[PDB]
């Protein structure tokens, strides 16, 4: 239970919107994924897989904005 930072909300957008330029706004699976090897991270697949799937309302197998905050909110 915990909130994205303010400092951090800049920095992630900054890089979605440079990486998201079709202005669909909302993205698929696939670019967070690659998005994700460039972060200087290391997270599980195993969650997104559990997430993503137990995440997406849509149906349509893709991340969105609400989808997005709700991983951090759990995962963070
Ligand atoms: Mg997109
Ligand atoms: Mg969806």
């Amino acid at each position: 239970a915990d909130i994205l930072s303010e400092e951090q909300i800049v920095d992630f957008k900054e890089a979605f919107g440079l990486f998201d330029k079709d202005g669909d706004g909302c993205i698929t699976v696939e670019e967070l994924a690659t998005v994700i090897r460039s972060l200087d991270q290391n997270p599980t697949e195993e969650e997104l897989q559990d997430m993503i799937s137990e995440v997406d309302a849509d149906g349509n197998g893709t991340i969105e904005f609400d989808e997005f905050l709700s991983l951090m909110a759990k995962k963070v």
